[PDB]
């Protein structure tokens, strides 16, 4: 029930490095990495783990903070705006498959608004 999971490497696209992508790594995903809520999203979803068939039927572009932070430090991304844009489909995903107030929902509520917080100075 498990798909292979995102990919953290592609020699073949382009990357590079920016002082937005390095605060994104130092600071942001360090800070939400350690928050007590972290757990779930430190790893793709293991549906055979949690019998969840149904998680890939509904999700089908899934993202965990595991996969972020290897492509982070892999270099894998263009630009900070690609790496926010997988931080927020994983913040969807999760209240896509749940529903609100559920544990998970309140604990994904909990790191955006981290999230958003250290994102609101970035660097330049
Ligand atoms: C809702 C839950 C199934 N959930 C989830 C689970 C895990 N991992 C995990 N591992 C062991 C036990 C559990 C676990 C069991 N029961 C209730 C729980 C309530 C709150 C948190 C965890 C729970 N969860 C990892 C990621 C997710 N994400 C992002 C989701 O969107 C869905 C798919």
């Amino acid at each position: 029930m498990n798909p292979p999971p995102p990919e953290t490497s592609n020699p073949n696209k382009p990357k590079r490095q920016t002082n937005q992508l390095q605060y994104l790594l130092r600071v942001v995903l360090k800070t939400l990495w350690k928050h007590q809520f972290a757990w779930p999203f430190q790893q793709p979803v293991d549906a055979v783990k949690l019998n969840l068939p149904d998680y890939y039927k509904i999700i089908k572009t899934p993202m965990d903070m595991g996969t972020i932070k290897k492509r982070l430090e892999n270099n894998y991304y263009w630009n900070a705006q690609e790496c926010i844009q997988d931080f927020n489909t994983m913040f969807t995903n999760c209240y896509i498959y749940n529903k609100p107030g559920d544990d998970i929902v309140l604990m994904a509520e909990a790191l955006e608004k981290l999230f958003l917080q250290k994102i609101n100075e970035l660097p330049t």
